[PDB]
């Protein structure tokens, strides 16, 4: 249940990351979306290995 | 209003990271939730820097 949720969670924030780093214009914004992107992908991965 | 959908979302995210660290009775798990709990955490305090 909880893994699954926010595995569901996780999975929301990677495509809200990435849709704002693009429009994103200036590149200290698009460089901190993009950073945090890769971390959400990283939980993913992470949440991914259980077991 | 997508920066503030992503804050609303990293908000949500760490109500359950804490509950599912709370809930978790392997030790290993348990320590990669804190993990990530902490780096949501982390996320918060770089989205306060692009607003
Ligand atoms: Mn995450
Ligand atoms: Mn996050």
């Amino acid at each position: 249940d909880y893994l699954r949720e926010l595995y569901k969670l996780e999975q929301q924030a990677m495509k809200l990351y990435r849709e704002a780093s693009e429009k994103a214009r200036n590149p200290e914004k698009k460089s901190v979306l993009q950073k945090i992107l890769e971390d959400e992908e990283k939980h993913i991965e992470w949440l991914e290995t259980i077991n």
